[PDB]
């Protein structure tokens, strides 16, 4: 019925249908976000930034004149949390001259982001954003196909389990077979994302993830700032600059005593129309 | 470097295919190109590619040079020859975009040329029929899914099948089956098997789920429906007809005769636009 413009891209493999509506011209239904997402029968994505004005948005108390990460998830729900995503919204926004400015705020949800496009063209970018106060809630253990693992809670927005595990290389973490863990109950009362992670070695570390309900996953871009407060803490540092090797890429993750950053790529990778 | 192409995603009964047209047969496609556009996450997504060529600049084509050739490349890189739900969304594009000008017509491919006939199709949908030669009923074997033993036909479409159809399986009960990589005998088919699991012929009707070789569950096995439909003829006592198959991803139609098939199927085309490779 009707035809429209869209551009695929991704933020270390999280993968996003951008629909542009400056003029929020679009009703975007749960049941066309869950056909664009299809893989098969559709284009195939985690889920669908709609470019919109804060102004425009249902609920969005954030200031009006705002650009909103109208975030969809692949099966026609209202994102809460948008991580990696927002690093993406942020590249389209930048270099279709939406903004004009290197630093600049973003209506979320979760309330306003602020980000900072450090390089950027039309295919590909490197974007800082502030992901808040990472809220440390302490040691938890997890069982992963018959074997637990020590890790450290952190509260994102959302609940992680970040285990860090000292003697196990990047290649054994590559090699480990995950399953859906077992974790504390009690613990975590609206479930956990769960990180396996190798220890700071050079600054860096490499991170496998299990997401809530959704199972692995190329990226989780707050999971990996949960990483590196488990890589920091698992060292005796408290604040710090990681770099997080996941499946889908490298980002750097920034541990402030009062914050955290998370900086990485944003890549747009098509363009064209679709149908409903 | 990174290179620019125009392209169409699309599908036939969800086994999902980006279409590349290169008709003055400039791009050269390298496997290592193809991986990255089916990437999923990284690319844009699919099954396969076809490449829309004359035959004439295929290398190695038996077929007439002046017909298109279905230059069908799979995921991993590898070349590949026929798809029988490919070919539809193949004629589908060839037919809509003014590229032919009848509605029946040849194609070529590498294991040679493809009669279709365009059923209804306008820009995004389309109904085809394609002929998929005479099935070969190759014996009687059984297989072992997760845990439990099922019998089946031998059926070599141009690649070997295993299609069981199970008496008193239900549609719902088949949409509720844990399907896990079938154990086979390696003698009856040495170079592995694609396994159709099929309910009995009920008001000229069968459901279906697929096990392809090396690739696991699909949404829908073109020459595992044309099998599917044989074994189904085949436990009903009968030699031809014609059979509605329901595939998680859409329903098709088999017609059975002695000197051959078809096989007639939806076809879309969702999206157009232009991709960066890498």
């Amino acid at each position: 019925n009707l035809t429209i413009p869209f551009a695929k891209g991704h933020a270390t493999e999280n993968d996003f249908i951008i629909i542009p509506d400056e003029d929020a011209r679009l009703d975007l239904t749960p049941e066309m976000v869950v056909t664009l997402c299809d893989r098969r029968a559709g284009i195939g994505a985690d889920g669908i930034l709609r470019v919109v004005k804060a102004a425009d948005v249902e609920g969005s108390t954030v200031d009006p004149s705002l650009w909103f990460m109208d975030y969809r998830n692949a099966d026609g729900s209202l994102a809460e949390m948008c991580g990696n995503g927002v690093r993406l919204f942020a590249h389209w926004l930048y270099s279709r001259g939406l903004v004009d400015n290197t630093s600049f705020d973003i209506g979320t949800r979760a309330g306003v982001r602020h980000v900072d496009i450090l390089q950027a063209d039309q295919h590909s970018a490197q974007v800082r954003v502030d992901m808040g106060i990472p809220d440390v809630t302490g040691l938890s253990t997890c069982d992963i196909n018959g074997q637990v693992f020590a890790g450290l809670g952190v509260d994102m927005g959302n609940p992680h389990l970040a285990c860090v595990v000292p003697g196990l290389s990047a290649s054994a973490l590559a090699d480990m077979e995950l399953r859906a863990p077992t974790f504390d109950q009690e613990f975590f009362p609206h479930g956990v994302n769960v990180e396996i992670v190798t220890e700071l070695e050079d600054d860096a570390v490499s991170m496998r993830v299990w997401e809530r309900g959704v199972g692995e996953t190329r990226s989780c871009g707050t999971g990996t700032v949960a990483a590196a407060c488990a890589a920091l803490a698992d060292a005796g540092l408290g604040e710090g600059t990681v770099k997080v090797c996941v499946p889908g890429g490298e980002v750097e993750v920034q541990i402030f005593d009062d914050g955290s950053t998370l900086t990485g790529p944003s890549a747009i990778i098509a363009l064209g129309e679709v149908q409903i």
